C-alpha cells in the first residue's frame, strides 16, 4: 500500500495508488483543552474556527508550507494516513510528502521524523511544483522548459522544471493564508471592523480577484463582525474592486517571483517556456483572472491546470513509480 500526500497548510489530500484520492479535508485538528484528547480532525474541526468555548482548542499545524507545531501535526498526521488505509492496523505503507522547494534541512528532517512516528515505514519528500508536473502529467522528464507556479496556501512556488528535475525557482511565504489576512487587515483599517479568518476566506473565495474588469468591480458579497470603533455588532458589503486593492501587495510579490525566476533561466530553457507558456496551479491560484495578470505582465501564456486541487497528491503517489525520480528524492526510514 502506497499513498500520496499533500499536508497543506489549508487543506490535506492522501492519494492512494490503486482507487485516488482518498482523504480530501482541511488540514485542522481539534482537541479538549485540558486532557489534549483529540475531538475533531478535518472539515468538523475546521467549522469550529473562530467559534469554541475555553474546553476546545482548534489548530492548524501547519504554516508557511512546513511544519508549526511538531506534536499536533504529529497526530493529525496519523490521523490522516489512518484514515487513508481504512482504519488503523499494523501495516505500515510506503509515504510521499509533498514539501516547498525554499524548505531548510531542519524543517525537511521534522517532516521525515513526523512521516515515521505518525507510522509510515518509509518516507520520501517531493517538491511541491514536481509532484503537481507529474500529477498533471506533464511529461517532467523530457528536455522541454516547463515552468510552473504553484500556489498553495501556505507558499507561492515558481519553477523550471527538465529532465526530471527542477533547474531554476523562487519559493516564498506569501500565498492563500496571506489573501485571507490581506482582507482581514483591510476591512479593520478601511470599516473599523473586525472579521474573522474564515469569513475572509469565504469573501476570497466568492469575490477575490487581481485583475480589473467591469465584472469583477461589480461582484459582492457581505461581512459581520464587531465594530470596534463602537463595540456594536456589524454587516457591511465588499466589492470586486475593495477586495482587489487589498490583495494588491500578495500579487506584486507573486508576479515579482515569476520575473525573478525567469531571469535566471537557462536561455535554451526560457526559448522552451515563451513556446509552451506557464502551468498556473494550486488552490491560491484560483483568483479571477490570476492567469491573465500574469500573462499582460510576463508576456506569456498562461494555462490553468485542470486539477488544481489534487495535482500535487496525485503527483506525490505517482512518483513512486518513477525509480529515476524517485531515487533522487530524500527519505527516510
Amino acid at each position: 500500500k502506497d499513498i500520496g500526500i499533500d499536508l497543506g497548510t489549508a487543506n490535506t489530500l492522501v492519494f492512494l495508488r490503486g482507487k485516488g484520492i482518498v482523504v480530501n479535508e482541511p488540514s485542522v485538528i481539534a482537541i479538549d483543552s485540558t486532557t489534549g484528547e483529540i475531538l475533531k480532525v478535518g472539515l468538523e474541526a475546521k467549522n469550529m474556527i473562530g467559534k469554541t468555548p475555553a474546553t476546545i482548542k482548534a489548530i492548524r499545524p501547519m504554516r508557511d508550507g512546513v511544519i508549526a507545531d511538531y506534536t499536533v501535526a504529529l497526530v493529525m498526521l496519523r490521523y490522516f494516513i489512518n484514515k487513508a488505509k481504512g482504519g488503523m492496523n499494523l501495516f505500515k505503507p510506503r509515504v510521499v510528502i509533498g514539501v516547498p522547494i525554499g524548505i531548510t534541512d531542519v524543517e525537511r528532517r521534522a517532516i521525515l521524523d513526523a512521516g515515521l512516528e505518525a507510522g509510515a515505514s518509509k518516507v520520501f519528500l517531493i517538491e511541491e511544483p514536481m509532484a503537481a508536473a507529474i500529477g498533471s502529467n506533464l511529461n517532467v522528464e523530457e528536455p522541454s522548459g516547463n515552468m510552473v507556479v504553484d500556489i498553495g496556501g501556505g507558499t507561492t512556488e515558481v519553477a523550471v522544471i527538465s529532465l526530471g528535475s527542477i533547474v531554476t525557482w523562487e519559493s516564498i511565504r506569501i500565498a492563500g493564508d496571506e489573501m485571507d489576512e490581506a482582507i482581514v487587515q483591510y476591512v479593520r483599517e478601511t470599516y473599523r471592523v473586525a472579521i474573522g479568518e474564515r469569513t475572509a476566506e469565504r469573501v476570497k473565495i466568492e469575490i477575490g480577484n487581481v485583475f480589473p474588469s467591469k465584472e469583477n468591480d461589480e461582484l459582492e458579497t457581505t461581512v459581520s463582525g464587531i465594530d470596534l470603533s463602537t463595540g456594536l455588532p456589524r454587516k457591511l458589503t465588499l466589492k470586486g474592486g475593495e477586495v482587489r486593492e487589498a490583495l494588491r501587495s500578495v500579487v506584486v510579490a507573486i508576479v515579482e517571483s515569476v520575473r525573478t525566476t525567469l531571469e535566471k533561466t537557462p536561455p535554451e530553457l526560457v526559448s522552451d517556456i515563451i513556446e509552451r507558456g506557464i502551468f498556473l496551479t494550486g488552490g491560491g491560484s484560483l483568483l479571477r483572472g490570476l492567469d491573465t495578470l500574469l500573462q499582460k505582465e510576463t508576456g506569456i501564456s498562461v494555462i490553468r491546470s485542470e486539477e488544481p486541487l489534487t495535482a500535487v497528491a496525485k503527483g506525490a503517489g505517482m512518483v513512486l513509480d518513477k525509480v529515476n525520480i524517485l531515487k533522487k528524492l530524500q527519505g527516510a526510514g
